[PDB]
């Protein structure tokens, strides 16, 4: 990764083993579950493109999910090129070439010249731009294959409250939704799918009631 | 986290892998019993909202309890709108927008704003209030997940004292005294406890009832 | 904690995941055994009183000795205030204001207050002050969680001399005594309930014997 | 490995106890699997020649493929020298001499003079060239090393999908296409992928196929 | 301990959560083998007083083991109380008080005072001094608890030379030879070892019975 | 180990717990296996003669390998005293005195002694010095511990060639010899004790086909 030395300066690091065994471990344990996401963001703060490439070719087996990414990641380097178009010309001594979407990618980029846009000033954050377009083919990934739909998420008749909204959120989280849409599938399911006795509790309770009060009332 | 470095400047530095699985493996072994709070308060020293974010998102499962969490945010977010109400106008140069809830809870911010709100003088820390929103949302969930009540606590007639303490404040701090202690215990010790007299310290009570 | 930077600075740090696995850990596997307490002065090495609380808040139950603890912590601030009251008045540019008690101990006093009292010239050393009141409380708990007392700690008839001694210091360390009544103990108590063969050969050795040459003969 | 300071410099640093285990532990958990090769690039990052035979050298067992491994970093040194001939000459002051291919490799280079090539201005990254000969090697032991052909991977009457493509593409990684894939899918999954038309997205592929 | 900063001056720094482990680790494995001593010699690197008598104090059970230890560190105290009479008098500014044989054993010592000495201009290693009374006390521990004379290590008559070896100088490192090694070999190897002659190397004797 | 600081000068740094339980746990686990050999040179980097000692006094067991190690040790260092007789006469106030071999051996030298070599200008390496003795003597246990002759090392009628190829480069690394003594070896047997089938198609390769060649045709 980038980092900030005691001059001031960002400078360049190396990944250290206990990134690289963390991410290993974490896509063998938990594969594409809906936490590995913000997981493999963290373990990647301040990463290259070279850095991001090493964690995603690290990664032994699920290369349909691999190559999905990788689908996704030419995709959106394929918009970059749209948006930004490259202007040919010699490149002036403390300046740097205008990165292409292969670039940003750490594919047609050395890791020299993704420090120079990294630590350039301004920036222009390779590094960002990549982990958004990884992020968002993992995205797709996790909603893949997630095996439940929240339309089939019923509380069972001696189930608790509890773990009915556990595996609720659960199952809606896996599908990377914005807070809108969890919001809207909240209001048309939460309560209309829980059991009949805690269904009539939680109707007397107003539209209102917060899912503290919610789970409070079906205990 | 936004720490000091060698020389004395406070630099943003990236959340360590030791203590993204110290956080995800402490949740996982002890979910939300009430040691959970001041490890995690510990883990997130220094961090920013992004960090706390990023501490809570990793997290597998509990997502009944992760929801109650966003919502109690939320209340805390929107009091804080209400009593800071954002003053419209161009930010100066070296200055910074005052931030909303959104922006304390890291969802309207960037990483940038909130090292430049951390790193201010004076500064405004982002970090350490939105971390006592979590928190707070935090004891909401031990409460509510606390299986006993301190009624039901009481001394077996052949359990010992320092076992039955211990049950007693274990619950007490999930439920978040001297004289309940006293009442709950068995026939045998109260009858010592009560021939301590009032004021006896729980050193005295113990000791007196070590059988 | 607070510790020294490249400009002689003392400057506070965060408390580390690896300190606080490991008082949790130790406080896990051995309770209150003796060495526990000196774990514990060693992982809250330059610690403030936040990191002291933080330690003890991040221990589940053994909720008894918790509260036993709080309790001598209390006594121990109430004579703290009986001895330096706090004389009121408003506090200069580069000055502190005098620490009570509850703000030794963490529950009065922020971060920012215990940094100032723990780097001023002459620094305030309110962690150490504390510190020396846990441990004094954490004495108590180990006192009183002694299961077997000096007297019964008698030398079996085949029982190495070595196994014994073994015994009977863990036993006398569980009492966190002087050192002056942990000599007293053994002039007391080692030779006299040695085994009949072997309190013979101690006899002989006279008074002025040292351990190494008692456990020789003994052997 | 050469790493910068916190000043600036380029210095020299001790291969961490670390980086040594992780890399011993990965060739006897992994072998020689594609993703090892990734592993050991970034396990070498900054490495000099010494680090670089350390690191294959702490290997146990697995001779065969670490005697392939010199000859193939053998041509490419005889190569090296093919193309950079050496003029003789005493080397100046403040200057170094040009390495041979050996020099490359660690083998008749000292530290100081690898600790000087790859700190010179400009630099000449005896490290990097090293690590591109030994990656060279490691892949021609992945693909002498792989089990399956890609044209043995057919996906089974009842197998889902999922599976088959995860497969599909480890096999061909090791071997180191979207038309192959749908020839080599049962005759299902083969009838809805007909249906689908050229130009369909692996997302979309797997989805068709979903059952 | 005290240890070099990355500037050059002699700094204070906290034992380390991994040193304090590793010591308890290895006495709980390994009790008081030999090896444990130079672990310990290492495990100490630069440690002041306070330091060596955390490491001692961490340790659970041994205790006749560790009231040996302290009976030896007070036998080196007073000796050094003897050759050391301390001179009576105000102590001069930037100056500190010569230390008592309990001052460099940590009892009548504080932290500061121990710092000052371990980083004057001479310095008076009073870790290093009381280290060394420290490792003397444990030599006589290892020992005392030796199980095994060197007389009773005699070869097998179908033990294997290396093995017995193995077991004599591990018998002869505890009690803390050349000769004594050829005469407790079994009467085959002993006449292979008569026949090399006088001078011959530990290499030769354990090559000619290989068997 | 001697390490750099930021101000250019070379530091000595306390041997870290890693790496003292590395070289450890290595030995416990591997003996003398041929690949200890790098490993301890590289938990080694930097080292003193003391943290060699350190290294080789911290091993339990093996002490046969230890003793035969101490021989070596003792030969190359009387070695060093025929080559550098030591020049009488006061040492002068930034200069140091001429090692021995016992204190390149660090056996009788301090550690400042050591430092003081190494960090001068230019400086006298005695901890690589050392660690060539010690490396030396432990090939002569590598090769003494070897089980297998490279002699007896013959394919199996039933055996893969890869499988033959590795028992042979296993046993040919525990001889501890010179390139040029691996390919005199590696032209002398490996195809002449592989098995009938795979012997007759390697003849027919030539003597100058490539292990990736032979290992291609025998597959
Ligand atoms: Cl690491
Ligand atoms: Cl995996
Ligand atoms: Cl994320
Ligand atoms: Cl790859
Ligand atoms: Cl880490
Ligand atoms: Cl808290
Ligand atoms: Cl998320
Ligand atoms: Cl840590
Ligand atoms: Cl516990
Ligand atoms: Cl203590
Ligand atoms: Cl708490
Ligand atoms: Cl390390
Ligand atoms: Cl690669
Ligand atoms: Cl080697
Ligand atoms: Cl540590
Ligand atoms: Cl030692
Ligand atoms: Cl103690
Ligand atoms: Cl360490
Ligand atoms: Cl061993
Ligand atoms: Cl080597
Ligand atoms: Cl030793």
């Amino acid at each position: 990764p980038i980092v900030q030395n005691l001059q001031g300066q960002m400078v360049h690091q190396c990944i250290s083993p206990r990134t690289l065994n963390a991410w290993v471990k974490v896509v063998e344990e938990k594969a594409f579950s809906p936490e590995v996401i913000p997981m493999f963001s963290a373990l990647s703060c301040g990463a290259t493109p070279q850095d991001l490439n090493t964690m995603l070719n690290t990664v032994g087996g699920h290369q349909a999910a691999i190559q999905m990414l990788k689908e996704t990641i030419n995709e959106e380097a394929a918009e970059w090129d749209r948006l930004h178009p490259v202007h040919a010309g010699p490149i002036a001594p403390g300046q740097m070439r205008e990165p292409r979407g292969s670039d940003i990618a750490g594919t047609t980029s050395t890791l020299q010249e993704q420090i120079g846009w990294m630590t350039h000033n301004p920036p222009i954050p390779v590094g960002e731009i990549y982990k958004r377009w990884i992020i968002l083919g993992l995205n797709k990934i996790v909603r893949m294959y997630s095996p439940t739909s929240i339309l089939d998420i019923r509380q069972g008749p001696k189930e608790p409250f509890r773990d009915y909204v556990d595996r609720f959120y659960k199952t809606l989280r896996a599908e990377q939704a914005s807070q809108e849409v969890k919001n809207a599938a909240t209001e048309t399911l939460l309560v209309q799918n829980a059991n009949p006795d805690c269904k009539t509790i939680l109707k007397a309770l107003g539209p209102g009631a917060t899912l503290e009060e919610m789970m409070t009332a079906c205990q």
